[PDB]
């Protein structure tokens, strides 16, 4: 078995290997990458996502989210308070202000220490989940707005034609902005490209060990667990690496820099934070190997998780027994 310790693998495809996206995902899996839950892909030196980032400041962040924490430093939840709209240029200035800017630090490890020590005492503002793309239309390789759609994959594998579309999302981050422990909707893959700015640190649990994380989460968030049998679908809970180590939960960590891709694999729990002002783009995708994960994915039916239009068909076709309860949660 390849990669039996479930380490995060880093890949350096050549320009020729960068042509066929599906084939390269399948290559990475042949080497065991999926066992970690997360892989890094460094594009060939010949590649670029677009010519410059000099003209992005007029993009609108219609609903910036202030991420307010409750709990203790290593075990907390966050809620998202909606703020007034602002442009990317306005947001960048805010991120660079004395109130929100990254503190002086020695290296990534020192900054990680400061994050876990101090995150709860601040409420950074995240421009998340903004439909759109920063890839040039002429970029033909690993262009996250030109991938094969998950609807087409389901149709190719299973023969059923379904409604729905699949488009990318932009994320504008600042110091301490946080993504809570989650897997993707319907335990899909994700791909994330860091277009510009400061790094993003990731933490990930191997898919084969995801239920260990879930069991710890039910212990650590006992009221939430009683409210919903899939409350990590709410995307609000954080658990530090120190706490994970104290409870014997297998995980790995890595820092993504500008110009790098990350791929999350089906049922790979992940969480993380941004180091400073940055912009990422991400999208869900599927492969043939996903179908069995989609069929077994947990679902939130309590009403909190509320998701896209396009998840309806996935639940309806892959999980018909769960469909009626899940849809009641949607309504
Ligand atoms: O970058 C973020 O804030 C969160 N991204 C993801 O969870 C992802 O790409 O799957
Ligand atoms: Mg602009
Ligand atoms: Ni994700
Ligand atoms: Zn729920």
């Amino acid at each position: 078995a390849q990669n039996p310790n479930c380490n995060i693998m880093i890949f350096h495809p050549t320009k020729e290997e960068f042509n066929d996206f599906d084939k390269y995902i399948a290559y990475m899996e042949s080497q065991g990458a999926h066992r970690a839950g997360l892989a890094k892909i460094i594009p060939p030196k010949e590649w670029k996502a677009r010519e410059t980032y000099d003209n992005i400041s007029e993009i609108l962040i219609a609903t910036p989210l202030q991420q307010v924490a409750s709990g203790r430093a290593g075990v907390f939840t966050q809620y998202h308070k909606k703020k007034k709209a602002m442009t990317v240029g306005e947001y960048r200035h805010l991120a660079n202000s004395k109130k929100y800017q990254t503190p002086p630090h020695q290296n990534f490890e020192d900054l990680e220490r400061k994050y876990w020590k101090n995150r709860i005492y601040n409420s950074p503002i995240y421009g998340a989940d903004i439909s759109g793309s920063l890839f040039d239309e002429n970029t033909k390789q690993w262009n996250l707005g030109h991938l094969g759609t998950i609807q087409d994959l389901l149709e190719k594998e299973c023969g059923v034609v379904i409604e729905g579309v699949n488009t990318p999302y932009l994320y504008f981050g600042m110091w301490k902005t946080t993504f809570a422990w989650h897997t993707e909707d319907m335990d899909l893959y994700s791909i994330n490209y860091l277009h510009l700015g400061e790094p993003k640190t990731w933490y990930v649990v191997p898919p084969e060990h995801g239920q260990r994380l879930e069991r710890l989460a039910r212990e650590l968030f006992p009221g939430s667990s009683r409210g919903c049998g899939a409350f990590l679908r709410h995307k609000v809970a954080l658990i530090s690496p120190t706490v994970l180590k104290e409870n014997g939960i297998p995980f790995n960590r890595i820092t993504q820099e500008a110009g790098e891709f990350m791929v999350t694999f089906p049922y790979g729990y992940h969480a993380g934070f941004n180091h400073g002002f940055n912009c990422a783009e991400a999208i869900n995708f599927a492969t043939p190997r996903w179908i069995d994960y989609g069929k077994m994915a947990s679902q939130c039916s309590c009403g909190e998780a509320r998701v896209t239009f396009s998840m309806d068909a996935f639940v309806r076709i892959l999980q018909p027994e769960r469909y009626d309860l899940w849809k009641r949660g949607q309504d």
